[PDB]
């Protein structure tokens, strides 16, 4: 939303691609559970899932690159920067140039730290990553408005079976219940525009970035190491010594064995009860077959899906099947993103002409205008 | 219920005490809050408290022999036992005689490992702690009903919310809805309050969780001058080594004078009162002492309160002011209840003749009598 620069082409390498949950739960009072993800990479013979904290805030695409003389050679950009940081449409994250200087510049040291730049041999790379702008501004804005759902939602749970038991032997009831509702759909606008970045942050101390992949480096696409590999590499070389860069949150479950399931199930129960927006599970290996299996199922907390999903959270037989038809009609939307991104990685990587990178690039873009549900 | 084996009385050396949470909480929808037990305190002169976990399970007084001659040199006791494990009215525990001699003797196991008799030169011990029946009997019976409430009090809300936006545009069916909530919290209810009476026996010792946070007595010596951390450090050492029967407890020293403490006192306690605990219990660093000052106040989770309190959880301003006189008149009976089991334990301790004790003892016990809000 503030994400309003349109970006250099040169820098657009890599478009992330979207995502669903599964099917509908089959638990009752719940739209996704731990369960259904994990028998989704049962089936279809994973057995070792990488379950993430789905951390909340926006997609970013990260490149640093250790100079700007690297940025001309590399990526032919002429604009005298040496990284970028842009959204899921290929925007600049950040409406100000500076503040992206600046967060690259810090990742860049990081790097510099764990010598990351000789191990991988290379002088550029280009990290999938979530970014949030944690402003005080916004954690209270937010918390506070939760808070206000949450008293304001038993206040009437409360009133009202009080005014059952006294009608068993209507006038401020509907007030507690018009303002619970207030309180609730303004909740909800609260989530949208915190997730889209329409409330910027005054300093780089109010932001937190959670790198999740490592998508290429020099004349390699690390499509090809596990997402094990991925988050302890990560974690290892670019979250030491700076509090803006975060390691990931994460739990290796057999799909197989119920141990490592009911732990599993635990772990998601635990961080879902203690705010966290849910998890997003992925097998074990980066791309997996046998048709192309889903590089990732996105399995969110009641708490969360409660306020994005609002009295529609609870739905009846039909409007269920509507929403595991729209499940598939974003895994597949989720597939094709997710190969044109691979692929352009791919092609950028081994020195192909850029009208050949955009040529998926734009292509996942495409496809982004594609209808879908919101909610999903 | 299952505990209603009359005790030797000549293993009633104590009595343990009434608490009182502090006075009704000012913060919207909260009834109780670490801001007022720590301002209490304070508002005293004290500084230092220590919080406790509140154990959510029923208040046991333990005492253990080294063998069954100290029972009679030293208590008097012929039965030939060797310790007891009785509530708050001097009742024993255990419908079981041998449940009961057999987790005495596990305590006593893990002491003679430690060293305990001989560093606090004496052959016996009394223990104040909280015992929890945690059976699976318990544990799934009581999670699944929590879970039920949850479930159907959110549809509720939903089924409401949507009932509201409809009638802007002009059955009883939502009524039913609400019937079905309100016997899932009864039911809850109940369920907790027959949990926390031990109305659901234990199949195994393995069944069973002690966590003792007091050292009442040793030979010669009542503990009430070693202050909070002493006991439950000393406790933690001594009698939760190594076994899994008997639990250390989790704490947290708090400066009530200090921004950043109070502050991570607040959070400390919304983690684990939002993780599933009870609450915890506020204690004067210092066991006593200046005077006139609770030896301990009580602040409950949310979610706990919830459902003792059922629909009254929220409240006027009349029926507020009633609940502190409460909190009042509770505070006192703590007050004389807590003097007369200090009184009744050193006379005991100084070989004063059992009447004696006895004096103070049943005092508290006639004290219990008077009538109070159950749901303090
Ligand atoms: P969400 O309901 O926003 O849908 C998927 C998006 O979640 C974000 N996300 C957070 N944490 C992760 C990890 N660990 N891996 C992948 N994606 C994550 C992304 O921005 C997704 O687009
Ligand atoms: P609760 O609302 O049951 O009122 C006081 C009782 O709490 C129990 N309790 C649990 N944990 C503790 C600690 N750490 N110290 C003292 N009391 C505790 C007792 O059974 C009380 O009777
Ligand atoms: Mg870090
Ligand atoms: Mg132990």
């Amino acid at each position: 939303s503030m994400s309003r620069f349109a970006a250099d082409p040169h820098w657009l390498i890599y478009l992330p691609p979207t995502m669903s949950p599964c099917e509908t739960s089959k638990k009752e009072g719940m739209l996704e559970h731990p369960i259904e993800a994990f028998e989704y990479f049962r089936t279809r013979g994973v057995g070792k899932v990488v379950c993430e904290q789905k951390h909340m805030g926006s997609r970013a695409v990260v490149i640093v690159c250790k100079d700007s003389q690297v940025a001309e050679k590399r990526f032919g950009v002429l604009d005298g920067t040496a990284g970028i940081c842009y959204t899921r449409t290929g925007r600049h994250f950040f409406d100000d140039m500076q503040l992206e200087a600046e967060l690259i510049d810090r990742v860049r040291k990081v790097l510099d730290k764990s010598g990351f730049w000789g191990d991988f041999n290379t002088d550029w790379v280009c990290l999938d990553c979530e970014l949030m702008p944690w402003s005080a501004k916004a954690q209270k804005l937010l918390e506070e408005q939760y808070s206000a759902v949450g008293i304001s939602g038993r206040v009437v749970l409360d009133e009202a079976v009080k005014l059952l038991k006294q009608a068993s032997l209507n006038a401020d009831i509907n007030e507690l219940l018009q303002r619970f509702t207030e309180r609730s759909e303004m909740m909800q606008k609260y989530v949208e525009a915190y997730r889209k970045y329409c409330w910027p942050v005054n300093s780089i101390d109010d932001l937190k970035l959670a790198p999740f992949h490592i998508l290429a480096t020099e004349g390699k696409v690390h499509s090809d190491k596990n997402h094990i590999w991925h988050m302890d590499t990560i974690a290892k070389y670019c979250t030491q010594d700076d509090s803006l860069i975060m390691a990931t949150n994460h739990i290796l479950v057999d799909v197989t064995d119920a141990e490592s399931v009911d732990k599993g199930i635990k772990w998601w129960e635990d961080l879902t009860a203690s705010g966290g927006e849910g998890m997003v599970v992925k097998p074990y290996d980066f791309i997996v077959k046998n048709e192309l299996l889903q590089p990732a199922v996105k399995c969110r907390g009641r708490e969360y899906l409660r306020i994005i999903y609002g009295p529609e959270y609870t739905m009846d037989e039909n409007i269920e099947r509507l929403r595991n038809r729209a499940v598939g009609k974003k895994r597949s939307l989720a597939l094709r993103e997710f190969s044109l991104g691979m692929e352009a990685l791919e092609r950028f990587v081994r020195n192909e002409p850029l009208y050949r990178v955009h040529e998926c690039v734009f292509g996942v873009l495409a496809l982004e205008s594609e209808p879908v549900d919101p909610r999903l």
